[PDB]
């Protein structure tokens, strides 16, 4: 049998079976966590659709098979020694019959803590610690670069377009919020803090958008055409941030994510976009 993880008790983490310390064949069914596993040099043999559509992650998991959580046959045939899932998956019992499962409840641990937590689970403390130390220094330095342009008290709002809907996001639901609000310590407008931050996201009707945007808005979308009717509208064009050219449009296929690999890309992209806003 496998050498075992110490299986520390951590908020949001549930273990089904004896988790290996050094898994050799991991199936990641929670796109939130795939890039954490890759940062810790895990061999991923299965990943999901969102992972394959994230160009930053995809380059690192070319040999992994795309699977869904319902793919019991394909997952079995991949011969995993570990499956990682989100807590809202509904067939965890069946997955746990294939291999040991780590189930993670989103948001119980923050985007940085999740990495050090995996460091404890897999005895990869050194790799996690080095990444986190560098991240702390780099983000502080980049915070200074961007605030030199915007001022330190500029407000930012995180937004996403999905289907025909409009979402606002807080500091810990992806779409750049970890970068903007946690790493760069930008404030959000009061209405966003009051109405969005606690839930993490808020589906909004388009006509109230001006009320939630201050100095800057970051907008995630999967394709560049979705926002067209909004962007040309008198409503949108009336927003001061839009008039000032303080709109930063980002690609959701990577900006949905919160993992170290995706966030490295988001960090450089957002740094450059803020600097570029004053060209
Ligand atoms: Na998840
Ligand atoms: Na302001
Ligand atoms: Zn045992
Ligand atoms: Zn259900
Ligand atoms: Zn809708
Ligand atoms: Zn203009």
């Amino acid at each position: 049998s496998k050498s075992l993880s110490p299986m520390p008790q951590i908020a949001g983490v549930t273990y089904y079976g004896d988790i290996p310390k050094q898994p050799k064949r991991v199936v990641s069914l929670a796109s939130t966590y795939t890039g954490y596993l890759k940062k810790l040099d895990m061999n991923l043999v299965g990943v999901t659709s969102y992972d394959k559509k994230n160009p930053i992650l995809a380059k690192t998991v070319k040999k992994a098979k795309q699977v869904a959580a319902t793919d019991l046959e394909a997952i079995t045939t991949l011969k995993p020694d570990l499956i990682v899932v989100g807590s809202t998956e509904e067939n965890i019992k069946q997955l746990a019959e294939i291999a040991p499962v780590i189930s993670i409840e989103y948001r119980k641990r923050d985007y940085l803590q999740v990495l050090s937590d995996f460091g404890r689970i897999f005895n990869k403390e050194g790799k996690a610690k080095k990444w986190l130390k560098d991240w702390k220094t780099k983000t502080a330095a980049y915070e200074k670069e961007v605030k030199a342009v915007t001022g330190d008290k500029a407000t930012f709002t995180i937004m996403g377009l999905y289907e025909k809907d409009v979402y606002l996001f807080g500091k810990d639901w992806g779409r750049g919020g970890e970068i903007i609000h946690q790493a760069f310590h930008y404030d959000a407008p009061e209405k966003v803090k009051t109405e969005v931050f606690k839930q993490g996201y808020l589906s909004l009707s388009q006509e109230v958008l001006p009320d939630y945007i201050g100095d800057y808005v970051v907008i995630a979308a999967e394709d560049d055409k979705t926002g067209s009717a909004l962007y040309e509208s008198k409503l949108w064009q009336s927003i001061p941030a839009v008039k000032k050219h303080h709109v930063i449009k980002v690609n959701a296929n990577v900006f949905y994510f919160t993992d170290p690999l995706s966030l490295e890309y988001q960090l450089e992209t957002l740094r450059e976009a803020i600097l570029s806003s004053e060209n």
